[PDB]
């Protein structure tokens, strides 16, 4: 259960680190 | 040059405000 | 144990979550 | 007025770049 929402939150995180990276290109 | 930077800034601007909401979810269900 | 480790990483959140408003601020 | 903008552009780009890598390590954490 804990490991199940972890699962959804650390793909969450790694989609945001991608939009960053894709943020500092334009920057 | 400035409109597109400016707009730019805006279009960034609102990536990061979507980004802050989804930390706060986050925070919420740790 | 669990519980202390999500205190600390909520603190960093919220941390980032200042950062990124302070960002949005600077544009 | 074009140095002062790459150069926040160049500060923006460090500090999400600090961002990501805290961001790494709490996924890693979890």
């Amino acid at each position: 259960r804990q490991n199940l929402q972890n699962l959804y939150i650390n793909r969450c995180l790694r989609e945001i680190c991608q939009e960053l990276k894709e943020i500092r290109a334009m920057l």
